[PDB]
């Protein structure tokens, strides 16, 4: 493609992304630095406050760590609606076969999950509630049994991936290649996949090379972190699966369960 | 940033040495694997008798013991070439030894892996320096756990192979592995990113005066490094099952030491 269509696609999607995302980049870091402070929740005590002031959503029908950890799926699905239709507005997915639509978001939104939670997290906690709770890290970590553990990946991940400094223009197109993945198992036509990721390389290379000319090879080191995300979303099953097979208190209403699976 | 003709001396001087360490390089695997030479063919083990029959011609344990073995043995060897290639990299002596000591450890089967599938159609695999073929399906019927030994291997060959690198390309890729600022243990990461950068940037242009019609050939080469530490974990957890179970077999201090941690 032309310079001028490249330039043209990266601000679509930056536009999309804007429209499908409500707390962006830009805005999570004006709440982090310190740039309405957030609630924040550093301890039990503060936890019991938050949810009688704030009232988050992730609450109500159990143990503290549970109710955690449960509340982090919530927010999971909510972002796989959101990532869903983001990807509607790439240029040639809608035009897919259904199933090969379906097959690329079911492998993708895990390691895009993992991608933009850095966008809300910086060494010391995780903003939640479209920014208006922040929960420390120490907090987290500080959960029980395996729960304590489960956390602590996703910040070790994020403070290694903030270091590139990427901005939301820069996300937007790299969110689309991984969604755009041709090795994803059961693909039926991996051609046209393959054809419009070629696209969005080119459309974040160019991208890069503008917005960061000083930053040497970072296209490079972008490609190199989808190993660290391929590498985390594995981990994470692994982790689940031992829940699932030691945690007795994890039972929701049916209905609940089916919603979460 | 370094100028275009010194991207192109690197790469130069890294093929050179590729050639000099490698005794069996892509160039000559494909050459005894397309045939039409009556001086280069090997003779082929597809069975036990044909297997009996190859230690007479190309020169008390039960089959898969004995091919195991074989294939540690090689391992070892190949550990040794890549070692002698690494010093090669202009820097990596340089670096702190606990480094160089730390990137040989995680790299090498990275690259074993990487080289193998230069020895290897969807059909069997070459061995004993290109002297013999060994069928795909003589290893995967192999018993207990040995037979799904080698099928993820092949499994990556044929997808790498695809991308149809030749052995100046594969240089510079294997060059860029060992210099991974991301493993765990590292004690001065700039110094190894620096290196990795240079070695990216002639990657980049290698690839781009090579296989100017190959689209985004770099971008789906560094994707490839994730189907490599994928396949090194699974083969890591292979070895653990063989050490609890055959407790009469033994492997090389040098393999044992690389794959402690
Ligand atoms: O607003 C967002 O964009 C947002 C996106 C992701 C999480 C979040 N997911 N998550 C996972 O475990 C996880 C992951 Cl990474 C990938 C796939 C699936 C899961 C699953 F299902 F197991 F939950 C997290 C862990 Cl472990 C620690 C911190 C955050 C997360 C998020 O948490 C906000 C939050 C809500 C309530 C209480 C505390 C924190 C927000």
């Amino acid at each position: 493609m032309e310079s001028a269509d490249l330039r043209a696609l990266a601000k679509h999607l930056y536009d999309s992304y804007i429209k499908s995302f409500p707390l962006t980049k830009a805005k999570a870091r004006a709440i982090l630095t310190g740039k309405k402070s957030p609630f924040v929740i550093y301890d039990m005590n503060s936890l019991m406050m938050g949810e009688d002031k704030i009232k988050f959503k992730h609450i109500t029908p159990k143990e503290v760590a549970i109710r955690i950890f449960q509340g982090c799926q919530f927010r999971s699905v909510e972002a796989v609606q959101e990532i869903t239709e983001y990807a509607k507005s790439i240029p040639g997915f809608v035009n897919l076969d259904l199933n090969d639509q379906v097959t690329l978001l079911k492998y993708g939104v895990h390691e895009i999950i993992y991608t933009m939670l850095a966008s809300l997290m910086n060494k010391d906690g995780v903003l939640i509630s479209e920014g208006q709770g922040f929960m420390t890290r120490e907090f987290l970590k500080s959960l029980r049994k395996p729960f304590g553990d489960f956390m602590e990946p996703k910040f070790e991940f994020a403070v290694k991936f903030n270091a590139l400094e990427l901005d939301d223009s820069d996300l937007a197109i790299f969110i689309a290649v991984i969604i755009l993945s041709g090795d994803r198992p059961g693909l039926l036509n991996v051609k046209p996949i393959e054809d419009i990721q070629d696209n969005l390389l080119q459309a974040l290379e160019l991208q890069l090379k503008l917005n960061h000319p000083e930053s040497s090879q970072l296209f490079a080191k972008l490609l190199q972190k989808m190993t660290d995300l391929r590498q985390i979303v594995t981990e994470h099953v692994q982790l689940l699966q031992v829940i699932k097979k030691t945690e007795t208190d994890m039972s929701l209403h049916p209905l609940l369960q089916e919603i979460y699976k």
